[PDB]
């Protein structure tokens, strides 16, 4: 299932509880791993995907703001989960920091992650 | 309170969000376009302690496009930033991933940018 | 005819262009913004049979930021359509890739929307 | 060098010339690799890239007529060519269809693309 521990290809750790109705919430970090790498997310996903060998969809955020840095920036994950031997989370990303409006043209960077079980 | 309310965009889409203080995002969506009826819930993350320069709140949401009525297998991010003022606005761009099959896995993301703004 | 000369973008940016018979897209850009001056080359395909109902004319270019003055390493890729009538536009999303080491490859790509109104 | 022939992770095939002063020009076939595949593409590329390690930016598109079929439909590659033993072309890109007014909200997938000159 989506619930777990996920790794994406730069190393980052995606913890997640997936909700019977829909909800993901959990912890994202850095590859770093100690308590200034890791920041809240929440998110959403279908809970009842179709049958017919289909991936799930899902998506979630991370606002950059913990207890100890604030990058006033949020990434979204948009993708799929697709279960079986070896599950992965393929996603594409979009990252907007904070800009004034002059700025605002190179705000968002793009990006794709996949996530998979397995620890590096 | 300045992101927490009513929002409006560009397609007729209707936007009701409530900010925590905590960074939280929740709500609702109901999409003016494509697949989907009534409402969806939303949930998401807000910078919750901005710069205070003249700079934007960074944000993001997620819909999953299922609810008690419709479902469409399938999900969007909505990623961008908050303007405040007398006029806010919240300006985005957005990721439509809907569930494939490996083989229609390379179509499986629309990508747009929707303006929203408070009412 | 259509596609063929001068359109401006929503930051001021000038885009002159020349559609060819076989699809081709030829002309300059001079960007309004970041690390770039006076005129760079572009190229590009377009659609040369589009639909003939009610659909705007698919197309795309690039511009590398490379000319005899400056050098961003980088490049922008302009991929939208073409809507003609009396106010023809151009409505685009864009990707801006620059050169980086391995290490910084995961922000390597900037993403936006673009409108071009012919003038 | 970026001249010659790439192929992608869906086995598409990619011939490109790279000229002296940042052009890009060739053809991009589909899988099946016979006439009715096969597309023209131009785009432009950084003919002076940074001597740091760093990649080469570039750019191509490909509109999706040619004598056999129409999609009425482009699709653009930005990405950045890394040279050495197993180069690679990294990209993301923007596949825009022709659409009345009312359907330019779904006119545009996104996705990526890693090429290399491996034949499959
Ligand atoms: C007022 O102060 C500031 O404005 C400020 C202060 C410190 C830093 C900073 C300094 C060093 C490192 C990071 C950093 C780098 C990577 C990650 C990370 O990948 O976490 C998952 C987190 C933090 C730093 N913060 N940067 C961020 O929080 C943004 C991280 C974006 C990671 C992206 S999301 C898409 C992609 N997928 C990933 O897993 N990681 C990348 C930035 C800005
Ligand atoms: C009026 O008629 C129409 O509107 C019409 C007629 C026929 C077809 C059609 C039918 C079957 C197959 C294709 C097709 C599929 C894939 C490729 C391909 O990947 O070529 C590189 C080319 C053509 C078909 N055409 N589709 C296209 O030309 C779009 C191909 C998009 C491929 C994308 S670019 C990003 C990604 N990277 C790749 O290498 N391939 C994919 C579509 C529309």
């Amino acid at each position: 299932g989506i619930t777990g521990t996920w790794y994406n290809q730069l190393g980052s750790t995606f913890i997640v509880t997936a909700g019977a109705d829909g909800a993901l919430t959990g912890t994202y970090e850095s590859a770093v791993g100690n308590a200034e790498s890791r920041y809240v997310l929440t998110g959403r996903y279908d809970s009842a995907p179709a049958t017919d060998g289909s991936g799930t969809a899902l998506g979630w955020t991370v606002a950059w703001k913990n207890n100890y840095r604030n990058a006033h920036s949020a990434t979204t994950w948009s993708g799929q989960y697709v279960g079986g031997a070896e599950a992965r989370i393929n996603t594409q990303w979009l990252l907007t920091s904070g800009t004034t409006e002059a700025n605002a043209w190179k705000s968002t960077l793009v990006g794709h992650d996949t996530f998979t079980k397995v620890k590096p």
